[PDB]
């Protein structure tokens, strides 16, 4: 009843949406991204997303696949096992859709936690 729930989705949240840019930065290159950090490599002209994969102590941070070339759909996810007991366990996903080029945001905690701009 006390846990800061709200706050928790937009924290996380806030430690992928920043990735977009990173991704498409990178995809606009013809490199391909790999999680984690680390520097850019150019023998196999891959870039890290740049964010360990703990960053923010509310959950962990993956991207799939891993690396990422452009030409199959990207998913960012924040699994949040490290919030109170309303988020514990839900999961934020980000998908780019290759064939377009666009990116959703879904999450599968309760309606009324979902951050803005992201749907059930």
């Amino acid at each position: 009843g006390t846990e800061f729930a709200r706050s928790e989705g937009a924290s996380a949240l806030a430690s992928v949406n920043p990735l977009k840019t990173t991704v498409e930065e990178a995809l606009s290159r013809g490199w391909s991204v790999k999680s984690g950090t680390g520097t850019e490599d150019a023998t196999k002209k891959e870039v890290p997303l740049g964010v360990a994969a703990d960053a923010n102590k509310l959950g962990t941070i993956a991207l799939k696949p891993d690396p990422a070339d452009g030409t199959a759909d990207i998913t960012l996810t924040f699994t949040m096992g490290g919030a109170g007991p309303k988020n514990k366990g839900k999961i934020i996903t980000l998908t780019r859709t290759a064939a377009d080029g666009l990116w959703k945001c879904t999450s599968d905690q309760d309606e009324q936690f979902i951050p803005k701009g992201c749907s059930r």
